[PDB]
């Protein structure tokens, strides 16, 4: 067992191994809080997440277990991975707090586009990495669901990792916003399209003021649902309502992307398709000519399959807690 020390951070006492130094809050929410830190044992800048009352409720306990399991599973250059997980507890009976440690990287994509747009060459490298990470995540039968610039961590050399800390709706696929009976991994490709567009233009693609505005903006770029897609919407009244959200024909798509690489625009047109069944997949996108400088079919690895049964489980807090404890004590750090 490492030696721990205690300090007050974000209104609670954080108790962490002495290797972790210079803890500085960077974000907080209902589910927990995150500090930037320096890991003196590895010389790495790290993020340390303390879960907020991880076993207070069934939902908190389930989310705690899910996050630990997922992070333990992810072993890919472009996906955030677990560097460490710890608890100050010495037994299950005293187990009450969980801390997760990941690479910090140093910045996110929420920053770089404020003053000016990125070069096409830069966008190639950034989106290539997002898609490479996403191919991996999707291959594990995991849907991200909240891809956005603040969930994309980048270092000074623009090496990128996808994370989920756990403006808000600007990158969301329309079907998530419209409570589709089911949706699938194609929602993340929509998000990549929105992100890529923004890097190229320096501006948010669909900056909706609210839910309906968001949908109207989307419909104005990509067009009202066509005949094939309309068949996939059950409600007559819903289809009638849709037909009111547009008053003019759709625009020339390319007008948003003046002077852009034609291959970039072609890829964007293939990502930003209203009908999710028709969107390009991560694997297909990696093979698109836009990424010729980076694509290597032998260096775009896939994930071991993931036991996702626990996402639909209805369990007692103490079961989620015991399952989580097992995962904490069995953790082995990466080489
Ligand atoms: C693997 C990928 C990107 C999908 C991913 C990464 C993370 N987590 C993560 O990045 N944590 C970090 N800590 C510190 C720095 S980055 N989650 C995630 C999984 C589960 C839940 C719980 C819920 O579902 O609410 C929350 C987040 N998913
Ligand atoms: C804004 C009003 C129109 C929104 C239409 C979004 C259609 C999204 O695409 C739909 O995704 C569903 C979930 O994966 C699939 O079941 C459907 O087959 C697919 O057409
Ligand atoms: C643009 C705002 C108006 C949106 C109207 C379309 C709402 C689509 O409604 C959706 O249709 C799906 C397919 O039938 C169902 O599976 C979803 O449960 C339903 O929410």
């Amino acid at each position: 067992r490492p030696t721990f020390y205690r300090q007050e951070l974000n209104k609670t006492i954080w108790e962490v191994p002495e290797r972790y130094q210079n803890l500085s809050p960077v974000g907080s929410g209902a589910y927990g809080s995150v500090c930037a830190a320096f890991d003196t044992k590895t010389g790495l800048r790290v993020a340390v997440k303390k879960l907020s009352r991880p076993f207070q409720s069934i939902i908190h306990a389930k989310r705690t277990y899910r996050e630990l399991r997922l992070l333990k599973h992810m072993k890919h250059e472009n996906v955030i991975g677990l560097l460490d997980v710890f608890t100050p507890a010495r037994s299950l009976e005293e187990f009450n707090d969980v801390y997760l440690v990941t690479h910090l990287m140093g910045a996110d994509l929420n920053n770089i586009v404020k003053s000016q747009k990125l070069t096409d060459d830069h966008v190639q490298f950034l989106i290539y990495q997002i898609l490479r990470g996403l191919k991996y995540i999707h291959s594990a039968d995991i849907i991200h669901r909240d891809l956005k610039p603040s969930n994309l961590a980048v270092n000074e050399d623009s090496e990128l990792k996808i994370l989920d800390f756990g403006a808000t709706r600007w990158y969301r696929a329309p079907e998530i916003m419209l409570n589709w009976m089911h949706y699938n991994q194609t929602v993340d490709i929509w998000s990549v399209g929105c992100i890529m567009a923004e890097l190229l233009t320096g501006r948010t693609l669909f900056p909706g003021t609210d839910h309906i505005d968001q949908l109207k903006l989307i419909l104005r770029l990509v067009g009202t649902p066509g005949a094939e897609l309309l068949k996939k919407i059950s409600s007559e009244s819903a289809r009638n309502y849709i037909q009111s959200l547009t008053q003019m024909p759709k625009m020339n798509f390319a007008n948003v992307f003046i002077g852009a690489n034609p291959l970039a625009v072609d890829l964007l047109e293939k990502m930003l398709v209203l009908d999710s069944d028709k969107r390009i997949t991560a694997a297909q996108a990696l093979a698109h000519a836009y990424f010729a400088q980076y694509h290597d079919p032998d260096d775009e690895p896939v994930a071991d399959p993931y036991d996702q049964s626990l996402e639909s489980r209805d369990l007692l807090i103490d079961e989620w807690k015991s399952l989580t404890y097992d995962e904490v004590i069995s953790f082995v750090p990466p080489p």
